[PDB]
Formats: structure tokens, C-alpha cells, sequence
């Protein structure tokens, strides 16, 4: 699920077709579960101040349930997405703070979308 | 570079043909620049441990050079291999450390493996 997920996030942001999986049509169904005008406004921040911070800020939010978790994954899905390619972002520390909150998820949310 | 060298390590960790690149073939060849035997000896150290922590231990060594930078990523590649795909790290933290020494030398990797 770690694995996945870096992987999934990854190709979000840069759509390179040598790098795309099956299991990702799945995960992406979670896109659903986030508003677009919440993507907006967090690119729209995170642009302002030239950081990841707003990202991170998001993913520092408390997740209480599955559906929490996957709409943690959905909001780095989407904000990966709209972001582009070219911004230099140290994906490893959304990762670290990610992976904090929804790990323990990761068994259901392995059922739940497979 | 950042996204490469984490693509590349988690290939090595669980060897998904769904998710191998030819950018990986150029990045094999730095595992030349380490010795198998430290590799056995670094897995045997975390199998004894139940952690990365020898791995990360290694990853905080400093890097005074491009082949300092080469060597790590090597080191990175071959223990992600060894380890097996079962293996239940955190690579997040190990990439943090990773990048954290060769960073600077992303340019000059590119340049010299491409």
C-alpha cells in the first residue's frame, strides 16, 4: 500500500505513461470524495508562498475514519495533479506526514479497493 | 531526479515489470561502485535489529563527492533489493536521509548518467 500510493501520487503529477498501472483506476474513484474548488484554493496558497506548506498543512489534518483516509489520499491525488510537473516538491516529507495518518488504514483501504 | 531515484529504488525492492523504466538500466550500472559483502552485512544488521535503522545509519554517512553520491544510491538500490518486498519500511524516511546528501548533485547525476 506504501508502495502504491508513492507510486500513484507520483504519476499524478507528471502523467508519464511509463510509469501508469492498472491499480490506479481504483484509486482514482477516490477523486470523487474532494471538492475541485478546495484543489483551487490550495494550489492557489501554495503558489502564494512558493512552498509545499499548504500541502502539508492539509495532510496534518486528524484522520478519524477510512473515509478521512481517503480523502488524505484524493486531496495528494488531485493537488499532485494540478500542481504540474515542473514544481519542485520534496514529495518524500507529504509522504512521511501522508503515511503518519492513514498507515494504519492501509489494510482496510487494500479491501475496500481491492 | 527525485521522483526517478524513488521510482527506481521501490523497482528494485519488489522487481513489478508493471513498473520498470530504461532509465533503470543506466542506474544499475552504480552497483559496481559496492560491495556485495556490505550489502549482506548491512541486511544481516537490520534482520537483527527489525528496522532500517542500519540502512539509515549508512544513509547519514557524508558525501563529499559525486561517487560519495553514486556509492548511496547504489547502496540504496542493492539493501531495497536484498531486503525483499515484505519488508515492512518506511523508504519515505530512507529517501528524506538520501536526499537530504545527494540533493546538490542531481544536476551533475543527470548529466553524467544521461
Amino acid at each position: 500500500m506504501r508502495t502504491l500510493l508513492i507510486r500513484y501520487i507520483l504519476w499524478r503529477n507528471d502523467n508519464d505513461q511509463t510509469y501508469y498501472n492498472d491499480d490506479f483506476k481504483k484509486l482514482m474513484l477516490l477523486d470523487e470524495l474532494v471538492d475541485d474548488g478546495d484543489v483551487s484554493t490550495l494550489i492557489k496558497n501554495m503558489r502564494m508562498t512558493l512552498s509545499d506548506g499548504p500541502l502539508l498543512d492539509r495532510l496534518n489534518y486528524p484522520v478519524n475514519n477510512i473515509e478521512d483516509a481517503k480523502r488524505m489520499i484524493a486531496i495528494s491525488a488531485k493537488v499532485a495533479r494540478d500542481i504540474g510537473e515542473r514544481s519542485e516538491i520534496r514529495w518524500e516529507e507529504s509522504f512521511t506526514i501522508l503515511f503518519r495518518m492513514i498507515e494504519t488504514y492501509f489494510d482496510d483501504l487494500m479491501i475496500d479497493l481491492y
